[PDB]
């Protein structure tokens, strides 16, 4: 758990790893090219590392014949890595995400330097999701609303490009999370104002947190 | 005052505090199904049990022949909690709103994992008793204001739903306060834009206030 | 200078100084009922107070026969206080804002419970004066620009109303100067947009300043 | 590298780096008045200066025979600083920018009471250089726009002045980066949205953290 090799290749499982969480949510709910199986297969083939590999116990430290801590990473976790690692509605795809629980154990890793790009790229994907649930509410709420209107602020009643339909979710999505509102972009119905308010009360929140914790990095630095 | 007992009650009269806070503005402004019993006698059954509960002087413990702090309670605060405690214009139903002396003295029980809950919930009852004034004067100042510009942003010049007139006060109230300003409500006539100062200042005020305080305890954690 | 009598008068001269501050120069430049000569010649019974007080030298206590400290009060500034003193374009009459030299040198006075009343008086007081500019410049840039566009967003294109044209101007200020911008007031003109940029500058200077320090006040409180 | 004359000429070459820096990209992107060889020349000059000064080693003090410094420049660095001071597409005057690397080494002469100023104005030069990417956005994006909308926001569709086309993207820059949105400007084509969203992020990184650094100096006095 500490070669030079297991150390780079835990890099790349966290790189992939936000590959995934950054690609499923965007194909899930935008699309309803053949990279899929390389990172599939890589989970699993990193499940059989989490066999292999050395570990320490609470006071215990790495230990020979390695079956003894098999049942010890099923006792502790592995049927959600299990079903995080298996291929009408196949929308269960959306248990890949489940791949996020991989970086919640190895931040010992990463706990400066890096946690500035950190914080950003985290940042970016709180934006990914909540513009994912933006257009999905734009999408359903059908029986006006916003892309109505967007309509008319670009030439294109037919159907926009989905290209233009995802930037300008983004692009809102950042407007109500840094707090500019720029007003090209306008919730008009009941849900979209409900949505607002609840996001309005998750950027005050996270936006002045992580915020609040670059500033105290660049004060560290 | 301190047994299993009196604190989960405690902490059920906080509930239902809360409850009565959020719910007699509303429907004090907005409304102009039986649930009110339950609570209006439940605040008297605590009367009874401030008369009964056992309490510690300045310096003196607890003591038994529970007839001397009687008269003190009703020397120190009764009559309020009683105007409290008691069922044309019967708007007085709004001296009710007097049950928020209830948890002021009883702040040491919670008194850091709560205490980001209650800043939110705070919040979000400024939040309520501001959309509920606005909504007031939006309705009484009449001979151009904010309504009919809402009645055509959406189609309903008769009369919008009232979860509608509600919602877009409280989407309206958490952009002046979170200080975003999306440009869909825009105020317009000249007490609107007093208000607006008012509201304005009032935000730059608390919004900056109790988000240091947040942020002083996400540094504590 | 340290007399009951002393202090009270003191907070009495701060409290007319906050009044001429604030009231000159709305009529200055609104304007272009007799409550003005019981302050213009309190101030300078303040100049002949000023002579016959008590007062410390840089190691000297307070010494008797007082006509020592008055050409030294001469020699320290006096010129200033006599022209502030004094009653076609009569335009004159801003000079009286020198008055805020008065409270520059008795800070010792005021220096935790009075700074937040102090601190929001004060932002209250730049809002007041960048209103008066730029009621100032949006009435005399004429050869299209705000006020054109206000008396359509009230009905009054003749002219509206004073209290009207200088709430909105407050409301404009305040916009600016805690970051919301709700859109209904839009500099269009370039004058306009060169105050704004000013302006924006100096909010994110004066606004960023004295909420730090406000919320140094609550944490030292 | 320390007389009076070192001081003020380095001074005056920070300030003519300043001159420099605010000047090229404005007439690089705006304009397709001999001041240009005054300082191309005084650049020079320096490079000269820095031949003949004084300099001390890593343990070595100042040396005389001043001529083993020389090849100890050109090995530190040489050529950028000679393609600096070096005069159909001549764009390459850009190079010119490589002059900020001349106060890259010379901060030691001003890091209180100049920092202050030094943000201000760096703040303004982060704000010219995203106002001229943006006017070279808005004037190479032809096949609308934000130029177009600004041809009705004031009555000139022929062309607006350059002053007007300059001072409204240094409005809509300090807008975006300080985060109050007017909306008398607002993005609406993709790259101008994309283009958007990277101010956005940009600004929530920049003007926090310039900000958190002058309320620390405003704490720090
Ligand atoms: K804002
Ligand atoms: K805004």
């Amino acid at each position: 758990h500490y070669s030079p090799f297991k150390a780079v290749w835990d890099w790349l499982i966290l790189l992939l790893v936000i590959y995934t969480a950054v690609f499923t949510p965007y194909s899930a709910a935008f699309l309803l090219a053949v990279v899929d199986l390389i990172v599939d297969i890589m989970f699993i083939v990193d499940i059989l590392i989490n066999f292999r590999t050395t570990y320490v116990n609470a006071n215990e430290e790495v230990v020979s014949h390695p079956g003894r801590i098999a049942v010890h990473y099923f006792k502790g976790w592995f049927l959600i890595d299990m079903v995080a690692a298996i291929p009408l509605i196949g929308l269960l795809k959306t248990a890949r995400l489940l791949r996020l629980v991989r970086v919640a154990r190895k931040l010992d890793r990463y706990s400066g330097a890096a946690v500035l790009f950190l914080l950003m790229c985290t940042f970016a994907l709180i934006a990914h999701w909540l513009a994912c649930i933006w257009y999905a509410i734009g999408n359903m709420e059908q029986p006006i609303g916003w892309l109505h209107n967007l309509g008319d602020q670009i030439g294109k009643p037919g159907g926009p490009s989905i290209k233009d339909k995802y930037v300008t979710a983004l692009y809102f999505t950042f407007s109500s999370l840094t707090s500019v509102g720029f007003g090209n972009v306008s919730p008009n119905t009941n849900s979209e104002k409900i949505f607002s308010i609840c996001v309005m009360l998750i950027g005050s929140l996270m936006y002045a947190s992580i915020f609040g914790n670059v500033s105290a990095i660049i004060q560290r630095l």
